[PDB]
C-alpha cells in the first residue's frame, strides 16, 4: 500500500477483533485508541500530545490487523480525539516514509 | 530519501532563513511551528491533539527550505511542544507513506 499524504491516511483495522478507524502517524511514537475495551490487564501510561498530558491505560502484545496484516503490539487506550497507529506499529508492518 | 520509522523522522528545516528541528509528520493535517515569530499578517485559529487545544496564527505562503527543496507552504505558529510538518508540506515536498 501507498498513501499520497493529499488526504489522511486513514485505514480501518480490528484490535482484539474491535473495529476502528486509524490514522497511521509518523508523528507518534505510540499507538493510541479511544473507546475499546481491552479489560483489567495493563499498566498506566502518561502520554503527552499538542495540549498536554492524558493518563492511557496501556495494554501489551494485543492482536492488530491492519492491512491486511496481523501483529501483536503495544496499545494504550485513553483519551485521544482520533485513533492513531504510531511508528511501534507501523515499524512492525515494515513502513516507511519516502521522498 | 527514505526514514524507516525506527526513530523519529526530525529534520532541519529554515522557515523564512531561520533553522528549526521539525517533524516530519503524516498525523497532521498542517504544520505548527514555535518559537518562531512571523508576523502580523496572519488569521487566528485553534487546533486540537491529544490533551487537547491550541491557539495559533496561521501564515500563508512561507518560504520553507527543507529535504535540499523549497517550497512556499502555510504555517501555523503557536506552543506546540515540537515543532510539525505536516500534510500540507508533506504534499508539496512529494513525500508518501509506504508498506
Ligand atoms: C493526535 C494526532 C491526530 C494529531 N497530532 C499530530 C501527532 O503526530 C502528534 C505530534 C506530536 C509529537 C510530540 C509532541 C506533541 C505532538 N503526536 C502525538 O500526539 O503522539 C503522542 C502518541 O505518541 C507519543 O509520541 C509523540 C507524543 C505522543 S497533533 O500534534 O495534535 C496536530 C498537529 C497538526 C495539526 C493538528 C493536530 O490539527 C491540525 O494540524
Ligand atoms: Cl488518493
Ligand atoms: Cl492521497
Ligand atoms: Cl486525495
Ligand atoms: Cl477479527
Ligand atoms: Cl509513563
Ligand atoms: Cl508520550
Ligand atoms: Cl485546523
Ligand atoms: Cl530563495
Ligand atoms: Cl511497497
Ligand atoms: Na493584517
Ligand atoms: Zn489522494
Ligand atoms: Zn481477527
Ligand atoms: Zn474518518
Ligand atoms: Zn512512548
Ligand atoms: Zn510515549
Ligand atoms: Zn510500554
Ligand atoms: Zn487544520
Ligand atoms: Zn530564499
Ligand atoms: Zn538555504
Ligand atoms: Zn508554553
Ligand atoms: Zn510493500
Amino acid at each position: 500500500p501507498q498513501f499520497s499524504l493529499w488526504k489522511r491516511p486513514v485505514v480501518t483495522a480490528y484490535i482484539e477483533g474491535q473495529p476502528v478507524e486509524v490514522l497511521l502517524d509518523t508523528g507518534a511514537d505510540d499507538s493510541i485508541v479511544a473507546g475499546i475495551e481491552l479489560g483489567n490487564n495493563y499498566s498506566p501510561k502518561i502520554v503527552g500530545g499538542i495540549g498536554g498530558f492524558i493518563n492511557t491505560k496501556e495494554y501489551k502484545n494485543v492482536e492488530i490487523e491492519v492491512l491486511n496484516k496481523k501483529v501483536r503490539a503495544t496499545i494504550m487506550t485513553g483519551d485521544t480525539p482520533i485513533n492513531i497507529f504510531g511508528r511501534n506499529i507501523l515499524t512492525a508492518l515494515g513502513m516507511s516514509l519516502n521522498l
